[PDB]
């Protein structure tokens, strides 16, 4: 089939700056090749089609080019709601194959992450479980980390992390550590406490409680 | 345009199943869609043509259905490397319309949400905006509804959700549902209520706070 060749994988840049990404055919696909824009967790847009028209709605700071064989795309101005996977696609011939993609991350000034603790709530006790949730709110860069203390004793394998894709607001994250006890040895301790350590902050911050 | 819109929007089944994903046009598209298979943090694949047309190399267990309007995705039997996000689009006409997706994932252990919600701050409210929160947190399957009642009155159009992509899928979401409203229509209300439903859950719970 025709192979299509995107690059980079990856990439960083401040909102502002321009920024282009490639792709390669296999093979001559004329101007036949699309460039789409697949939000996290949304179905990809159209934003360039004909390796240069751009649709009606499309912000004017994307532009596609080339023909044959080399291709480009690219973001005049990055605002942060670029952020997203760019795809190119070429419709030369079935089956329309796509480039591996690009993640573009808006890069920015360093936030400290604000942190919350909740205790686990009585309605989830009475299924055997308690989880004590620790919420980092709003931070930069991603690298963060989050330490399980309980009865000042570190915690290991029973906490599970999820976060979040980069704003496209303020081009932040936000992470949730979620510590899972069994409603036994929940009981069989006071001190819950959960130390955050991020770039922004000068010493790790600790948020705790003590069990009813 | 045209809108492709499908259904459901993510579902939980076991290695063997038959699965069935649907897809209907806002208007007739006669046989001009096609079905992709997305895995996590690749660039999609198309498997289906022209409504019914499998593309060269992909397995029979897939088969596509459909003409005008409504039309539909079948995997006979659920393969562990069928595990992925599915997509329609009409190629009618531009801009190449998708449809919102269909995740499919494994069946394991129910993981009930434990919501939280959260009011807004008074130096947000200085803004002149007022949003309040509801966070559903680690649970799974990603099937989950939550609903907003203000004074007890179902509010739309006013929320907005950001799901937490799982990397490394043997574990759980995290799921916010932000509602906005003009710092003159907070203040014109008191109670704020976020009823999350789940298969976790026996009943939908629904959580609120009294503007106060």
């Amino acid at each position: 089939d025709i192979q299509m060749t995107q690059s980079p994988s990856s990439l960083s840049a401040s909102v502002g700056d321009r920024v282009t990404i490639t792709c390669q055919a296999s093979q001559d696909i004329s101007s036949y090749l699309n460039w789409y824009q697949q939000k996290p967790g949304k179905a990809p847009k159209l934003l360039i089609h004909a390796a240069s028209s751009l649709e009606t709605g499309v912000p004017s700071r994307f532009s596609g080019s080339g023909s044959g064989t080399d291709f480009s795309f690219t973001i005049s101005s990055l605002q942060p709601e670029d952020l997203a996977t760019y795809y190119c696609q070429q419709y030369d011939s079935l089956p329309l194959t796509f480039g591996g993609g690009t993640k573009v991350e808006i890069k920015r000034t360093v936030a400290a992450p604000s942190v919350f603790i909740f205790p686990p709530s009585d309605e989830q006790l009475k299924s055997g479980t308690a989880s004590v949730v620790c919420l980092l709110n709003n931070f930069y860069p991603r690298e963060a980390k989050v330490q399980w203390k309980v009865d000042n004793a570190l915690q290991s394998g029973n906490s599970q992390e999820s976060v979040t894709e980069q704003d496209s607001k303020d081009s932040t994250y936000s992470l949730s550590s979620t510590l899972t006890l069994s409603k036994a040895d929940y009981e069989k301790h006071k001190v819950y406490a959960c130390e955050v350590t991020h770039q922004g902050l000068s010493s790790p911050v600790t948020k705790s409680f003590n069990r009813g």
